[PDB]
């Protein structure tokens, strides 16, 4: 069909900067990882020491197949400069069938 | 209740520039596919002939109903710049109420 | 592990601007409804008085646990400035252990 549920994962996670995210993005994609990252720029609020605090930070969603996850987490626990890093995994209900295949060839070899 | 389950879905794509996110987004609206669309400015990276490249693309995502999903993922094949555009849909777990109302009562029509 | 499912929820809604977005992202923090905020801007279109407008707003994903669910809303609908504001929740499949644990800690109390 034009689309179907897939068996993509979509993991979201936030970065000190731009640099920081892309170079992560870049290293994430050579592993074969992830197909693709969407990164942008983001104003944060969160506590720390007590005490309410705004942040700017640079998030980023990472596309990849179910089969990735485990190893996708590994990695991002392994390039992470945060100690206590946001990383978590959206569900994705359904998907065009050619991108589906996309993200299948663009994760295929490690 | 305040809020509940509802029948909302969300839909995820990138475009080449804010200009055709726009006009692709005011395109579904003028057909009653789309109730709404929220745009933003993303650093892309992905595989792209063999090498990792870095991309500036705007992301929107789409806020319709469960039953125009089928029109909506046509229509977005229909208009999209991209030859393996993404498309995706993500899970809505809970809704405002009078917010689900609104959605409802502007996808109604063509 | 690593990842479990966890239990955290993430909430989204659109704002007029930069400064109510941060502002009601602090009040949801001082209350510890939310753990966190990540906000961005974007560009909107939606159906008003029968036309399409384009706007600019602030978008924000909202970071809790599901027992904090009904306050949050509740909380949101008191503080927006909009009359029928664009309130819904995000289904979290996986989510890294040690930040769930944060996430837990930082929305402990009231």
């Amino acid at each position: 069909a034009l689309y179907f549920m897939g068996h993509m994962i979509l993991v979201y996670s936030t970065f000190p900067n731009e640099e920081k995210a892309l170079e992560i993005g870049r290293k994430l994609l050579e592993k074969r990882l992830i197909a693709c990252f969407n990164a942008f720029e983001i104003r944060s609020g969160y506590w720390w020491k007590g005490e309410i605090v705004q942040d700017k930070e640079w998030a980023a969603i990472f596309k990849t197949t179910e089969e990735k996850e485990k190893e996708l987490y590994e990695e991002l626990r392994k390039l992470h400069p945060y100690e206590t890093p946001a990383i978590f995994t959206l569900k994705v209900e359904n998907i065009l069938t050619e991108y589906m295949n996309w993200l299948r060839e663009s994760v295929l070899g490690s």
